[PDB]
């Protein structure tokens, strides 16, 4: 049976026998509201580790200053431990410590801002300290986050392997997300334009397109065919630095889409192309 | 039980004790989706060494910008089941992130051997191969590594690389393992429809043709080539991008054939699949 | 024989048997040029742990653009010799390339503690410290780590960082070790010329005086600061960069002194040497 | 006393029991003409390792296609365990067809194409031959070091690469086998080299923010000395060796190539250091 723990000290004691046995611990951090993508993270973790731990915590540090279902899904997925702390279990007094990766975090949505991704980097560093995992699994769906965590892990010599899992998609191609539920039936069928826009970006790249503005314009007009879909951001960037590119061909590129359908923000991304020998 | 390992650090730690105790490590690098031919490399490795390690990594460096990297077949679960049964000690199965945490700026290449034959059709290809293989050898530190003769240019290039760079590994070439009806086993064969799979028998027969032609006393590189390019023309589906007659050692073109081994190398596309096959003929 | 190691991967491989045997690992992080204070941290570590690891690394991140990184004292042969005598099991002595093989893009900071006091005179200094200390704890994975109370603010920050980030290390503060005339032991003391070294006794003397004034009942923080300033100014070779009278836990300014403990923190420049010393005076 | 070995198979036999015992092997590759500099490289290797091995080899792959006594002497005094002194035929029995290069790094400063392929290839071969735990190089040759570090990372070569601070003469001038060629007048003029780096240091400390301004200030400073002609003043990112958009708030490489009469003198300094983000 999956054990549910709430406190840091209870988690540490719960894992002490796995540590004594030299068991590999796989960790999937989440904010709950679990869907099939989360379950594929769990499935990867279980393939590669002896023990699998999922956290559910809605972290206030990644928002501004202002469950039985989930457990059931994790129970059926054969998870060994669910860590579900309250805010007070995680933060009994306010955090004064901040971890950030400013040069990556200030890209894309991170524009020119405070630590847009400080909350994420901080809470993930803390969760790694609590869990002591061997490997941690994240969706490629949240690409910027993943690049940031990798960098943080390398810089800080955190002894955890970071595994990026390919985006899991509903059967019409729409990226799995808990926000998909909000879409009206009409909006849901319009939403298919997002994954189709990525296929179009791939087609254009394979045909030789080399100017990032031309790719952005193509994608914008493509999505625009569906008037219920308004592209808020179409980011074409280096997948390593997340910076703008002077050209596209001969190198891999990240195409990140931020698209509003009705009131709902839909996100998707794909890395297109790959590196040649020097 | 076979241990599946995903990182360079973990793999070296796993192998460190055996290496200290002088145990022989045999290594079979692959791009996965394993077939009878891979399993023969693994058997050779198993009988010849104390410790057997197989790598499964679809190496992006050896795929061109418009080739089949996106659709290259992958099934690690299946691959792993086959390797457990084969009594493999270690499966190294890294993600791209584990093999190439940063974009590679270093390249290993053997331009004389690599720019011709398949490398005319696929520029950069063998630099990708030579690079990943040098890195794999550095990671694993094997005593012996096992490559199939079906990828004959590859094998010659790796032998030369290993020699030139004084890499302390014994390189072992293993005879092309063939399906029931003579076709060279290859993961990419799964792109072929039944019709194409029937049409692909051209390629092994074409090598049997140049076999007896050489045995008949033929002696002109180009007369051997044209006899091949028309013997394969008999099957319409085949769109040869390379028919090559070469010195099996230097891969350079010849003046005459008789009384010297020649290599016949066929890069023949049928449908969406670029089928490769080779034979060394004579002595 | 003490093992001397230079790379992260090498250190983790050297400590793996220890973890396999359930040994407790004591950790003392330093910037080298070791003094008696360092050696007391080591002695304290060895009492409580099976294996003791010292790091020596002059961390560029905790030096500002125009500080003394280039001249900070270094003598690894002398340090190694002292640690061998001290029965240390591991010395981790990386170069900058071994600690930072590529430029860091990550930072750890505790801004509400780190921007006060010494942090007012050295902007960013404590982000440098938090960052390297977090990395070293990841690299070493110790059961306990030992820090001098002489760097009082640093200790407060490291304890807070450890609690905040749930880092599973016990943090031990070690009482300040002093030279015979009361000067806090510090590797930078080697900068002091004879005349500066003689003048430097004004720092511990000023803390004595702070204590004296507090015992007499002085209750006004501004008055205490002003008295300490005048007392130090009697030594023309000493220039106070910070005289801070603070809450010892929050490091914030106080309204009154009596009936609670106060931190008196002095950062005082004598020539090219900025001396630091601290004392917690009174009680709750 | 120091063994001298010439062939690959001999070198491997020599090291095999040391390697079996987990002894740490420190390796110092050279082309001979040894000075105080090389001896520091060797001192470091000996402090950090149980067995020290120095190679002397004038690699043709570095050069265009068209005294072992004094050296081995100093190495015997320095207590080196092994000298590896192959002939061109011992290293390259047949001609090399394999090439290792790090083109993005190799195509900067001195490389503008293939310029550092010779060095990468020989260092890779040497590492394969010796199988060392650590290898020591002078920071004098910065570009080389940065390239070798990248190659080792990219190729997963299990060797620690250690950069050693440039050994310097009485007056600051960088130790070099090229120094012997200066006339005494030229040698007194040559101090302008490290003085130009000090001045580089000074201008950066004073807040100079533009790399062309710095280059022109350094050009002019070296002009003060007519026996000294500056061929190249490279102000670059020490990681990528590329030109910089600005100087302040980031470390900078200042690499000088200066002509003093006939002889080429090189020196460099990384100025500044990384602050927290
Ligand atoms: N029909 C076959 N018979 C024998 N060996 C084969 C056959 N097909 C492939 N092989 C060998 O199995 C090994 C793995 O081949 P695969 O196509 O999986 O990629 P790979 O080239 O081996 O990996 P890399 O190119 O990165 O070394 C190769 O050495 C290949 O020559
Ligand atoms: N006089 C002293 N008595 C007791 N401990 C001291 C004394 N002087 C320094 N220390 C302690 O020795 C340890 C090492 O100090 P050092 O000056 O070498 O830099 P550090 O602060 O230790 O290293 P880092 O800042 O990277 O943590 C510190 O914890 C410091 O507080
Ligand atoms: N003044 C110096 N201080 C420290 N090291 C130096 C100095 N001058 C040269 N060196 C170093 O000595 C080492 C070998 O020098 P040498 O020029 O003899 O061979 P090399 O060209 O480095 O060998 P290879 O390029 O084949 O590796 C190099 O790492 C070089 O940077």
């Amino acid at each position: 049976s999956m054990q549910i723990i709430h406190t840091i000290e209870e988690l540490r004691q719960a894992l002490a026998p796995a540590r004594q046995q030299g068991k590999k611990i796989g960790f999937v951090p989440t904010m709950g509201y679990l869907h099939k993508g989360h379950l594929e993270l769990v499935r990867r973790a279980r393939v590669e580790n002896d023990v699998t731990l999922v956290s559910i915590f809605v972290n206030p540090l990644q928002f501004g200053a202002n469950l039985e279902r989930d457990a059931g899904l994790l129970h059926d997925a054969q998870v060994d431990y669910l860590f579900a702390p309250t805010v007070s279990d995680m933060y009994p007094r306010p955090m004064q410590t901040v971890v950030d990766v400013p040069p990556l975090g200030n890209q894309i949505e991170g524009e020119a801002r405070p630590g847009h991704f400080a909350g994420v980097a901080t809470v993930v560093s803390k969760l790694f300290n609590i869990v002591g995992p061997d490997a941690a699994y994240f969706g490629e769906k949240d690409f910027q986050q993943l690049v940031i965590i990798r960098r943080m892990v390398d810089d800080m010599a955190i002894p955890v392997r970071i595994v990026g899992v390919e985006t899991v998609r509903e059967d019409d191609g729409l990226a799995c997300s808990s926000r998909n539920v909000y879409l009206t039936p009409e909006q849901r069928r319009a939403a298919i334009i997002v994954p189709q826009a990525l296929d179009e970006a791939d087609r254009l790249y394979r045909s030789g397109m080399d100017d990032p503005d031309a790719l952005e314009a193509a994608i914008r007009t493509f999505i625009g065919r569906q008037p219920l879909a308004v592209p808020e951001v179409i980011a074409i960037r280096d997948p390593e630095t997340l910076e703008r590119l002077p050209a596209l061909q001969g190198r891999p590129i990240l195409v990140a889409l931020f698209v509003r359908v009705g009131a709902t923000r839909l996100l998707d991304n794909r890395v297109i192309g790959h590196a040649a020998p020097q």
